[PDB]
């Protein structure tokens, strides 16, 4: 589980979206594993919007941060799940790190603010869904 709060937005991982966060869709995109809502209290986070490729995620299956280098978003093919059918999830980054499917929501942070949430993993590794990308968080 996990969210990000910035401005009068909730970004979520779709699959987790809550009755709530679909009662006030803002936007959500099956293909990212997105979902933002609108909120009325202001959020406590801001958006890197930068090309890092290294900075450090929330691991609650460790409740523990871990450093990581993570690949540029990209199309890479995801597996079926109780959420999704077998599919190319579009704007993931992938890192050698720790992760079970409660990690998700896991914040991923570099020196310029938030970068994305876990999305994906297993045997070593991680996946971030990018939010860098999605200018129109910020006004
Ligand atoms: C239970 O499946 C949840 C989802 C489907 C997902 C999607 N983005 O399509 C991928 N999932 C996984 O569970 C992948 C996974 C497997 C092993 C370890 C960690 C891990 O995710 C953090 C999210
Ligand atoms: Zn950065």
């Amino acid at each position: 589980s996990g969210a990000i709060y910035v401005g009068n937005y909730r970004v979520v991982n779709r699959h987790l979206a809550t009755h709530n966060d679909w009662a006030n869709l803002v936007w959500e995109d099956s293909s990212r594993d997105l979902l933002v809502s609108s909120t009325t209290a202001q959020g406590c986070d801001t958006i890197a919007r930068c090309d890092c490729q290294t900075g450090v995620y929330y691991c609650s299956s460790r409740r523990k941060h871990y450093p990581v280098s993570f690949s540029k978003p990209s199309l890479i093919f995801v597996e079926a799940s109780e959420y999704y059918p077998a599919r190319y999830q579009s704007h993931l980054m992938l890192a050698v790190g720790h992760s079970e499917p409660g990690d998700c929501g896991g914040i991923l942070r570099c020196q310029h603010g938030v970068v994305g949430i876990v999305s994906t993993g297993g045997n070593g590794l991680v996946g971030f869904a990018d939010v860098r990308d999605l200018l129109w968080l910020d006004e």
